C-alpha cells in the first residue's frame, strides 16, 4: 500500500504519519508539506524509523516538497491535513483555496482517492471533490465519524455496557447542526428506546460536550491530534482491507438532500465509498439534517 | 486467572486448554480428567509447553485426576466438557440422565472445594447448566452453559455475509434451547444500528436457508470429521476473556429464568445477559413479537420437561 | 499469499492449516489429501471457519484430492506432510523408502504444475527434504525441511530457563540430523551477545540431561499422546511467516550443503540457512571446535547413505 | 501497574503517556507537572481518551500538580521526563536541581523504582539515588539503551539480517565517551568477528551518527519524541512483566568492572520488576576497559560537582 498525507508537519498530520507507518501493509508512506516545511519532516521520518527499531526493513518513508508531487504516483489514498486555523466563511474560503488547489495538483497525476480532514470538513470535501473531477465514491472526508465515536462512548458508559455492543451515528455536519439518529442508536441489537434506562440519559448535555469538545481541546492544548489519528488509522484499514463497515463520512449525497457534502452512513471498502445508506429518520431526525443540508450549502 | 478445565482429555477440552495457555492472563491452568487419561493428559501438557516455546515463563500448567480435586482451590472459572456422547439407541432423555450424573457429581464436588464460577459445555447444556446450579448450590450468577451462543455467532456471520458487511456491524441472536427449538430474534437484530427489517434486502433475505443450516451445523460437521472442535474453542475463549476482563458485554448463554420473560420461570435457558467478573451480572429482559414469546414459551416448556426429570 | 498443505488432514497438517488461516497475510490456503479423506479436510475446513467467525472474509481455503494438483498453482510456499508412521517392525531404512516415494511423487507432481517452494515436513526429515529436492528439478534455494528447528528451540529455551534470562536473550542452535546424532552448537551459544562459556554459571548447566531430553522427545510425546500437533505447528508458522514477509532470519533447517562446511557435500542436513521471501537465501558457513565439526561429519556420513540408498526410486 | 510520569507536558513525556495509556497493564496512569501547566495536561489526557475510544474503560488517567504529589502512592515505575533544554557543566546542574528535588518528593511521598530520562541521563541517575535515598536496584536511567538499539539496527541493516539476530551493545556515558562494545556482539550466537564480511563494515560512521542523533534531529524537528518513548515503553513492560531482560542502561557500578566505583553509568543490566536485579560483569578487551575507565572519570566529575545542590 502506498499512503501520502499532505500536512504530515502538522498534528494530526504527523500523529496519523506515525501510526500508519507501523501497519504491516503501509509499504510506501509519502509525508508532503509545503518547502519551509521540508526540513522538519526530515527529522519526523528520523524519529518514526527510530520507533520502528528495526522491525519493519521493507517499509520506505518519503519527503518531498509540495512542488514535485510525481511521488503521489500510485498512491491508493491521499490524506488532506493541509489547513488554516480560525470568521465562518472566512476560514471556509482560505482554506478552500488550499484544499481546492491540493485535489486539482492531485488528479493530473494519478486517479487516486481522498481523504479530507481539513475542516470545515464537509465543505472542503465538496470542495475537493469538484476541483479534482473524481468520482462521488473515491472522495470522502472526516466528516462526524469522530462525534460519533463520541457519542457512542458515552451512551456505553452511561449504560454500563462494552463499547462494541453500542451501534449509533450522528449525521450532519460536523458543527452545530449535528443531527443525532437515536432512530439507529442500539445496544446489542436492542433499540435504545426499548430500555427503560434511556428515560434516565442525560441527553443534552452529552450532545453538548460532542458539540463543544473541539472548542474545550482547543482551549486546554490548542486542537486535537492522537485520537483524530487514530480515527484515521482505522479509517485506512476499513479501506485497505475492504472491511465494508458502516462508518459515518462527509460524502456527497443526492436523494439519499442533494448536491451536497453531508455527514452521512456510508459504507467503505477498496472501492472507497462503496453505498451511501439510506434509511428512514424520523420526523425531528430529518427535518434538522435538510437543516444541516442547507447551513452546508452555503459554502 | 486459574481455570479449570473438567474433561480436558476430549475434543474441545483439549483445544481449549491450548487456546488459554496461549492467554496472557492464564497464569494457572488445570486440566482434570478421571485416572485412566492421566497420560494423555500430560502429553496434552507436553505439546502445548512446545507451542508456547518459552515466550509465557511464569505459566504452570497441572494434571491431576478427577478423585483429587483440591487443586481446583482458587479457581476463576471451571468450564465441565466431561461427558457422554449420544448414540443410536439413547433417547434425549437417556442422554441427559446420563450426563446429568457427571455434571452433577461434577459440580457437587466443585462445590465442596470453593466458591467459583462454572461454565458448562456439556450437552444438553442447558439442562446440564440447571443440573450443575442444583448440585452445586451456588448462587444464579456462578452458572452458566454455552447454549445458543455459538447458534447465534453462525447465524451472525450468515446475516452478514448475506448483507456484505463487517460481521462487528452486525447484531443479533438466537435465544431458546440449544436444539431444534430454537427461537432466532429477528426483532432485535441491527446492521450499523439500523433495524434489518428496514433495508430492502430483508426481503430478500434466505432466513429459511439459515436457520435450517444454523440447526443442522452439528450434524454436518459430524458427518464430515465426528465433531465439532476448533470453533466451540475459540467461542469458549473468547467467553472466558469477557468474564477475566469484566468487559460487561452482551452475550447469549444458558443462565438461569425466573421471570425476566413472561412465564419463563425455574429454567436454564439460552438468553441475553451482560457478562463480567461476577459471572451473570444480568438477564436481559425483552419485548418479544408475538411470534418469539410463544416459541420461547415452546423451548422453555421442552427444556422444563428434561430439567424436572433430572433434578432427583 | 497462498499456501498448500498437501497431508492436512493429518495431526500437523491440521494444526498448521488452522494456524495458517488465522494469519492475515492468507488468502488462498489450499488443503489437500487423498481422495479418501476429501470429507474429513471439508469438516476441518468447516471448523476452521467456525474459529474464525468472519473476521477474515477475504480469506479462502479450498479442499481438493492429490490428482487435481492445479489449485496449487502460484502458491507461495507448499508444506508436505503426508507421510506414514514407523510401525514397530519397521527398519529405519524401511520407513525411509516409504515415505521416500510418497514425498518423491508429490515433490515431482508439484514441479509439473508450477515453480514454488517446498517446506518439507515429513520424517525422516533430511532425506525427505534430499528426495524432494531431487524429483523436484528446482533450484536448491527453494527446498527446505523442518530438521533441527524444533530441537534447537527446546535447547534455547531449557538455557534460558537455567540461566533465568528471557527467551529472546539466548542464542543456540542444535544442526545436522533431526535424530539421535544430533550436534549442539556450545561453541555459538551465547546469551546477551556474550558465549555462554563466560558465565560461571555455566559450569552448573547440567547440558547431558537436556541434550537427552532433547533426544528423547520425540518418542516421549508419541508414548503419551500418539505423537505431536501444537508444537511443530507453531514452528512451522514461524518459518511460513519469515518466508512471507522476508524477514531473513538465521533459522536452522534441513538444507543442501555444497561443501560449506568441511567435509560436508551433497546431502540435505541440518544446517544454519538465512530464509526469505526466496527462500533458503544463504547457508551460513561458520567455524565448528573440533568436536562439533567431527560429529557433523558422522551425522552427515548417516544421513548421505539413507540418501543414497533411496535417490532413485 | 499504576504509573507516574513526571514532566508528562513534555514530548517525550506526551509520547511515553499515550503509549503506556494503551498498554493493557496500566490500569492508574498519573500525569504530573507544574501548576502552570495543568490546563495543558488535562488537554492531553483528554486526547488520550480519545484515542482509547473505550476502548479501555479499567483505564484511570489523574492530572495533578508537582505540589500535591500525594497522588504518586502505590506507583509501580515513576519515570521522571521534567528537564530545561549553556555549557555543560551549566545544563547538568541546572537539571540537577530539578530531578533531585522530584526524587527527594518522591521519597518523601512512597517507595518505588525512579526512571531517569532526562539528560545528562548518567549524572542526572546519580542525582536521583542521592536525593531519593532508595536502594541503587531501584533508581536507573534511560542511559545508552538507544544507542545501543541504533547501533545494532545498523549492523542488521547492513549484514542484511533481521534485527534479532543481532545483539551488540554499547556502555559508558550517553556522550561522545561512548564504548561500542565489539567483544560482546554477535549475529546469531556468531561471534561478529568469525564473519569475514566485518571487515568492510564502516564501523566508525556507524558510531559517530550513533553520536550525533540528537543534536541531529534537534536540527530539523526540534527533539526526540517516538523513538525515545517506544524504549521507554519496551523498558517499562520489561519491568512491569518480570521479563528477566538482559539490557543496557544507567546504573550505580561498584567495581563490577575493574576499576570502576561509585558512578551512574550505562552498563549490562538484569531488569525484572525488582529494578537492576544485577549488573553483569564482562570480561571487555584492553581498549574497552581502558575507553570505560575514562567514560567513568568523566562522569564521576559531574557528578562530584553536582552532589549537594
Ligand atoms: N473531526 C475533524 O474533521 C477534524 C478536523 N481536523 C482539521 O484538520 C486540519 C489539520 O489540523 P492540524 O494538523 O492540527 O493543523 P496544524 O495547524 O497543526 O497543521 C497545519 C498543516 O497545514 C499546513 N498549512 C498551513 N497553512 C497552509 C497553507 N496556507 N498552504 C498550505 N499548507 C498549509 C501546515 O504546513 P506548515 O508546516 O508548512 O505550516 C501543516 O501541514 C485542521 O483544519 C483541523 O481543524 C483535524 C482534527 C479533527
Ligand atoms: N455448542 C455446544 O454447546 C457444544 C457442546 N459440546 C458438548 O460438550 C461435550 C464434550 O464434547 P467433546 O469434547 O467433543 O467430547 P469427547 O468425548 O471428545 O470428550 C469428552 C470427555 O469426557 C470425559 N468423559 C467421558 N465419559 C465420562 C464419564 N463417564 N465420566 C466422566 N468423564 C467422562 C472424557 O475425558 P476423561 O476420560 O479424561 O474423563 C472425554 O474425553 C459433549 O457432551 C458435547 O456434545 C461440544 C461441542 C459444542
Ligand atoms: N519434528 C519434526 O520434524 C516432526 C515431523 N513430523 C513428521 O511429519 C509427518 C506427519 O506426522 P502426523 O501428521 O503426526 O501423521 P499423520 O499420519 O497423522 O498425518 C500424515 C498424513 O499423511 C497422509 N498419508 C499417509 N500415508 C499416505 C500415503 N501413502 N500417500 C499419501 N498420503 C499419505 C495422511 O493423510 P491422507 O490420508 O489424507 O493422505 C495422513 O493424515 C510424519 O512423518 C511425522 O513423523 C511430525 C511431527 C514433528
Ligand atoms: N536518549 C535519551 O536519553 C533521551 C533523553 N531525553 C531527555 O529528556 C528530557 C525531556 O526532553 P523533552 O521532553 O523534549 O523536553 P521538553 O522541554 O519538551 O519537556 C520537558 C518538560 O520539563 C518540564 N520543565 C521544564 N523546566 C522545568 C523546571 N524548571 N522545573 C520543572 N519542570 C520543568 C516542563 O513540563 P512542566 O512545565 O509541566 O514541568 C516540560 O514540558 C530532556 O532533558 C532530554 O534531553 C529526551 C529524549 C532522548
Amino acid at each position: 500500500m502506498k499512503v501520502t498525507i499532505i500536512g504530515a508537519s502538522g498534528r494530526v498530520g504527523s500523529a496519523t504519519a506515525l501510526l500508519l507507518a507501523k501497519e504491516p501493509f503501509m509499504k510506501d508512506l509519502v509525508l508532503i508539506g509545503r518547502e519551509h516545511s521540508i526540513n522538519k519532516l526530515k527529522g519526523l521520518r528520523m524519529d518514526i524509523y527510530d520507533a520502528l527499531a528495526g522491525t519493519r526493513s521493507d517499509a520506505n518513508i518519503y519527503v518531498e516538497s509540495d512542488e514535485n508531487l510525481r511521488i503521489i504516483d500510485e498512491s491508493d489514498v491521499v490524506i488532506i491535513t493541509s489547513g488554516v486555523p480560525r470568521s465562518r466563511m472566512d476560514l471556509a474560503k482560505t482554506n478552500a483555496k488550499i484544499v481546492g488547489n491540493y485535489a486539482k495538483k492531485i488528479a493530473e497525476i494519478c486517479d487516486t482517492k481522498i481523504f479530507v480532514i481539513t475542516n470545515p470538513v464537509d465543505v472542503m470535501t465538496y470542495k475537493a471533490l469538484v476541483e479534482s473531477k473524481f468520482e462521488k465514491n473515491q472522495v470522502f472526508g472526516l466528516g462526524t465519524h469522530l462525534d460519533s465515536l463520541r457519542f457512542k462512548v458515552a451512551i456505553a458508559k452511561f449504560f454500563g455496557v462494552h463499547i462494541d455492543e453500542v451501534r449509533t451515528r450522528i449525521i450532519g455536519e460536523h458543527g452545530d447542526s449535528m443531527v443525532p439518529l437515536l432512530s439507529a442508536t442500539s445496544i446489542g441489537g436492542i433499540p435504545i428506546q426499548r430500555f427503560e434506562r434511556f428515560k434516565e440519559l442525560p441527553i443534552d448535555e452529552i450532545i453538548e460536550d460532542v458539540k463543544t469538545y473541539g472548542k474545550q481541546i482547543i482551549d486546554l492544548k490548542g486542537g486535537s491530534e492522537f485520537g483524530p489519528a487514530a480515527a484515521i488509522l482505522n479509517v485506512v484499514r476499513c479501506i485497505v482491507n475492504n472491511e465494508k463497515r458502516l462508518l459515518t463520512l462527509s460524502a456527497y449525497v443526492d436523494g439519499e438532500i442533494r448536491d451536497v457534502c453531508i455527514g452521512v452512513p456510508v459504507k467503505i471498502g477498496k472501492d472507497g465509498i462503496e453505498e451511501v445508506v439510506s434509511i428512514e429518520l424520523n420526523k425531528d431526525e430529518i427535518i434538522a439534517f435538510r437543516k444541516s443540508a442547507e447551513i452546508i450549502k452555503g459554502y
